[PDB]
């Protein structure tokens, strides 16, 4: 088990969140007027689920938030204490210098924008960015190989309402195997009857981040409902958006994308 | 008078903060916004040409009007303001930034459209920047690239601006009312019971109407007042530029 992991560890040394983020976040995948593109689907999904109300609480976990902050854009209404996570010191000062609205920080406000515009209560998007720095209470070095993945003792409010984590897990896993076991370790830190929402890629192999070349478990959506089901969840929905072909740039050979909301029993 | 208006001082008095905040949706530009959205909501105000009255510098008055014309006239007695115009519909340098109104304008409408793809209809309907004079007969002079008649009129701010007093101002909107179709559209927003505003080193005259003034000057130069609203200007939007007191919005039609 260990040596999948340290060649995962040591992969990700070199991981470069800027160019990570022009990969993912910048044009043509962080094109957010074409309602077909990739990242209108994501923001969809997040705000449609948050607009059931069934998903709310306290305190909510972002699991291995890397450099990004478009996962909490809908959620951070519903909640008043989020933590975000990740790996990597490069990636939480990367968030650092967005909660300090530090100029040189990535900019997320098309993002923002583009929530309010969905959600449809007529929010500005510099009230919804306020209202996300104010509710991030910390921001947290994670590992989802470890039994405890925030260590002994942490800091976060546990266990948590609700968790968040988008394109993490089958990134950092060499098979389904670790990627299963990585789902049962977050899942502790989630309160039964609590609500999981991940987002994934889909029979992806290997994705840039600058000089670093990441391995990736191809994931199938059968496979990653079976591995929700083993670690004690009901699946509420489970969707897939097909990668178009312009999309396929050369930055990944992911397929296609999955939503999943699951419920913890 | 006019010969001395600056177009920043102008856009930095009425559209940057305060009055230009649109976060708080109790304030005048989001009312205003509000006002010309809910308005070509409707369906009612349609056709293939319009015509801005007195744009001055501003382009927010036409952002939910310019997916319902295909062919759109801007228009002010000023060279500088129709230059400030050019800028920003060529994307030229030191262009306004109106990207605050137009994604304000998205949300408001409701139909899940990028802000970048308003502007791009916008910049792409409207087809000319032209003179306009509202005190002649003819505002457009004779053989005006304009089409003429219009289908619709839009009017923010201009003619109790330019107008000395009651009398001048129902003459400025019988001229402009020749340029509309009968069966058209009017749709004016105007400053009530204001005297007075600041342009940089500009210090203007204005005629103080009110609610009652505008629509009995509609009445007589033939339009069916189909809506007229009034915003009560709050304090802290009372500011030193001005003294005005509301803002009112009509929706006409000619017959
Ligand atoms: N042991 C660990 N525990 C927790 N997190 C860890 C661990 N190791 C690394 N990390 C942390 O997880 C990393 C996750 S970044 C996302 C990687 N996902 C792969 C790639 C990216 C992507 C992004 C967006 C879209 N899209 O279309 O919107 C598609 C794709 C294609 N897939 C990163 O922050 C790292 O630092
Ligand atoms: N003879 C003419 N014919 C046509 N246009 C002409 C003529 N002379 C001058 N012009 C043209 O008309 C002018 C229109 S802009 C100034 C209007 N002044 C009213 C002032 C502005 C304002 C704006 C917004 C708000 N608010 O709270 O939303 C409040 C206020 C307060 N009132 C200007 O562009 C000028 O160039």
């Amino acid at each position: 088990s260990a040596p999948g992991q340290a060649a995962v560890a040591s992969a990700y040394q070199r991981f470069e969140p800027r160019a990570y983020l022009r990969n993912n976040y910048a044009p043509p995948r962080g094109d957010l007027c074409n309602p077909n593109g990739v990242g209108p689907w994501k923001l969809r999904c997040l705000a449609q689920t948050f607009a059931t109300g069934e998903v709310s609480g306290r305190t909510l976990i972002d699991i291995g938030s890397g450099p990004t902050v478009y996962q909490l854009l809908s959620a951070c209404s519903h909640f008043e204490d989020i933590t975000m996570t990740d790996f990597l010191e490069v990636n939480r000062q990367e968030l650092g210098r967005w909660l300090q609205e530090e100029p040189g920080a990535f900019n997320w406000s098309m993002y923002s924008q583009h929530a309010c515009l969905i959600e449809g209560k007529g929010e500005c998007w510099q009230d919804k960015e306020r209202q996300l720095r104010a509710r991030v209470k910390r921001v947290l070095p994670i590992d989802v190989h470890q039994p405890q993945p925030l260590g002994a003792g942490s800091p976060a409010p546990l266990p948590a309402d609700a968790l968040v984590s988008a394109f993490c897990l089958e990134a950092v896993s060499p098979d389904l195997a670790s990627f299963q076991r990585a789902l049962d370790h977050i899942t502790t830190l989630l309160r039964p009857g609590g609500h999981l929402l991940l987002i994934g890629a889909l029979e992806e192999s290997w994705y840039l981040a600058g000089e670093a070349r990441l391995t990736v478990v191809p994931v199938s959506e059968e496979e990653v409902r079976e591995a929700l089901v083993r670690s004690g969840y009901k699946v509420r929905d489970l969707r897939t958006y097909i990668m178009p072909a312009h999309l396929q740039t050369g930055v990944d050979d992911v397929k296609g994308v999955f939503f999943a909301w699951a419920q913890k029993v």
